[PDB]
Protein backbone atom coordinates (compact mmCIF):
# COMPACT_ATOMS: atom_id res chain seq x y z
CA UNK A 1 0.00 0.00 0.00
CA UNK A 2 0.92 3.33 -1.05
CA UNK A 3 2.02 6.50 1.21
CA UNK A 4 -1.62 7.64 0.07
CA UNK A 5 -3.05 4.68 1.16
CA UNK A 6 -1.78 4.88 4.16
CA UNK A 7 -2.72 8.51 5.35
CA UNK A 8 -6.61 7.79 4.29
CA UNK A 9 -6.36 5.00 6.71
CA UNK A 10 -5.26 7.50 9.29
CA UNK A 11 -7.72 10.00 7.82
CA UNK A 12 -10.53 7.06 7.64
CA UNK A 13 -9.90 5.81 11.17
CA UNK A 14 -10.07 9.18 12.87
CA UNK A 15 -12.99 10.46 11.00
CA UNK A 16 -15.37 7.19 12.18
CA UNK A 17 -14.16 7.84 15.36
CA UNK A 18 -16.40 10.70 15.29
CA UNK A 19 -19.63 8.56 14.45
CA UNK A 20 -19.29 6.11 17.64
CA UNK A 21 -22.88 5.06 16.88
CA UNK A 22 -22.04 4.43 13.45
CA UNK A 23 -24.88 6.33 11.29
CA UNK A 24 -22.15 6.29 8.70
CA UNK A 25 -20.73 3.24 8.64
CA UNK A 26 -22.25 1.51 5.90
CA UNK A 27 -24.31 2.67 2.72
CA UNK A 28 -28.14 3.88 4.13
CA UNK A 29 -30.53 1.26 2.60
CA UNK A 30 -34.27 2.75 1.64
CA UNK A 31 -35.44 0.31 4.47
CA UNK A 32 -33.98 2.30 7.03
CA UNK A 33 -34.62 5.35 5.54
CA UNK A 34 -37.89 5.77 2.92
CA UNK A 35 -37.23 7.45 -0.35
CA UNK A 36 -33.37 7.60 0.02
CA UNK A 37 -31.80 5.83 -3.28
CA UNK A 38 -35.01 8.40 -5.11
CA UNK A 39 -33.92 11.86 -3.02
CA UNK A 40 -29.76 11.48 -3.57
CA UNK A 41 -28.17 10.75 -6.33
CA UNK A 42 -24.67 10.32 -5.20
CA UNK A 43 -24.62 7.91 -1.91
CA UNK A 44 -21.50 7.53 0.27
CA UNK A 45 -20.60 6.01 3.43
CA UNK A 46 -17.49 5.62 5.43
CA UNK A 47 -17.71 1.90 4.32
CA UNK A 48 -17.81 2.80 0.55
CA UNK A 49 -14.50 4.97 1.15
CA UNK A 50 -12.90 2.31 2.89
CA UNK A 51 -13.38 -0.28 0.06
CA UNK A 52 -12.25 2.88 -2.27
CA UNK A 53 -8.86 3.10 -0.68
CA UNK A 54 -8.14 -0.03 -1.01
CA UNK A 55 -8.92 -0.54 -4.17
CA UNK A 56 -6.70 2.64 -4.80
CA UNK A 57 -9.39 4.95 -6.51
CA UNK A 58 -8.35 7.70 -4.52
CA UNK A 59 -5.76 9.47 -6.20
CA UNK A 60 -5.19 12.47 -4.29
CA UNK A 61 -6.11 13.35 -0.64
CA UNK A 62 -8.48 16.25 -2.41
CA UNK A 63 -11.08 12.87 -3.77
CA UNK A 64 -10.92 11.57 -0.50
CA UNK A 65 -11.98 15.17 0.93
CA UNK A 66 -14.93 15.32 -1.69
CA UNK A 67 -16.53 11.56 -0.44
CA UNK A 68 -16.06 13.09 2.80
CA UNK A 69 -18.26 16.10 2.12
CA UNK A 70 -20.42 14.37 -0.29
CA UNK A 71 -21.62 12.14 2.45
CA UNK A 72 -22.24 14.73 5.05
CA UNK A 73 -23.85 16.99 2.47
CA UNK A 74 -26.27 13.61 1.40
CA UNK A 75 -27.40 13.58 5.54
CA UNK A 76 -27.82 17.16 5.21
CA UNK A 77 -30.16 17.00 2.15
CA UNK A 78 -31.83 13.89 2.87
CA UNK A 79 -31.95 14.49 6.94
CA UNK A 80 -34.61 17.78 8.58
CA UNK A 81 -31.92 19.86 10.39
CA UNK A 82 -33.96 18.34 14.03
CA UNK A 83 -32.74 14.92 13.70
CA UNK A 84 -29.54 13.66 15.22
CA UNK A 85 -28.21 12.25 11.48
CA UNK A 86 -28.05 16.28 10.24
CA UNK A 87 -26.76 17.36 13.39
CA UNK A 88 -24.08 14.60 13.46
CA UNK A 89 -22.83 15.00 9.66
CA UNK A 90 -22.79 19.06 10.42
CA UNK A 91 -20.18 18.16 13.66
CA UNK A 92 -18.43 15.97 12.02
CA UNK A 93 -17.92 17.79 8.54
CA UNK A 94 -16.36 20.26 10.01
CA UNK A 95 -14.57 18.46 12.48
CA UNK A 96 -13.19 16.53 10.11
CA UNK A 97 -11.99 19.63 7.71
CA UNK A 98 -10.07 20.64 10.64
CA UNK A 99 -8.56 17.59 11.78
CA UNK A 100 -7.91 16.53 8.27
CA UNK A 101 -5.81 20.23 8.06
C1 LIG B 1 -28.78 0.64 11.53
O1 LIG B 1 -28.41 1.87 12.15
C2 LIG B 1 -28.47 3.00 11.39
C3 LIG B 1 -27.84 3.12 10.16
C4 LIG B 1 -28.19 4.15 9.31
C5 LIG B 1 -29.12 5.10 9.69
C6 LIG B 1 -29.21 6.37 8.93
C7 LIG B 1 -28.10 7.00 8.50
N1 LIG B 1 -28.11 8.20 7.88
C8 LIG B 1 -26.84 8.80 7.48
C9 LIG B 1 -29.29 8.85 7.51
O2 LIG B 1 -29.18 9.88 6.85
C10 LIG B 1 -30.56 8.27 7.99
C11 LIG B 1 -31.91 8.72 7.87
C12 LIG B 1 -32.81 7.95 8.56
C13 LIG B 1 -34.30 8.06 8.48
O3 LIG B 1 -34.95 7.06 8.21
N2 LIG B 1 -34.90 9.27 8.69
C14 LIG B 1 -34.24 10.53 9.09
C15 LIG B 1 -34.70 11.68 8.22
N3 LIG B 1 -36.17 11.77 8.26
S1 LIG B 1 -36.84 13.19 7.79
C16 LIG B 1 -36.74 13.26 6.05
O4 LIG B 1 -38.22 13.14 8.17
O5 LIG B 1 -36.02 14.23 8.33
C17 LIG B 1 -36.79 10.54 7.77
C18 LIG B 1 -36.36 9.38 8.65
S2 LIG B 1 -32.07 6.46 9.06
C19 LIG B 1 -30.49 7.05 8.66
C20 LIG B 1 -29.75 4.99 10.92
C21 LIG B 1 -29.46 3.92 11.75
O6 LIG B 1 -30.11 3.66 12.93
C22 LIG B 1 -30.00 4.61 13.98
Amino acid sequence: STPIQQLLEHFLRQLQRKDPHGFFAFPVTDAIAPGYSMIIKHPMDFGTMKDKIVANEYKSVTEFKADFKLMCDNAMTYNRPDTVYYKLAKKILHAGFKMMS
